[PDB]
């Protein structure tokens, strides 16, 4: 409990951090998938 | 608390969940990319 919700809790900092992670790079890639498909249309 | 500590297992849950299907639209747009950039490349 004591040490359980520490590290429960300890776990979603580390998982949102984690999240954040993931969209920044969704995003990258998401930018890329544009811009590829617009050159290739051209 | 109980409604706090149900509360963070269920947002661990949630981020668990999110982050996973985080991962697979990661998987999809590079595979995506790589095909376009192989595209764009030949």
């Amino acid at each position: 409990g004591s040490a359980y919700l520490s590290e429960l809790e300890n776990r979603v900092k580390d998982l949102e951090n984690k999240n954040s992670e993931l969209e920044e790079r969704l995003s990258t890639l998401q930018n890329e998938n544009q811009m590829l498909r617009h050159i290739l249309k051209n």
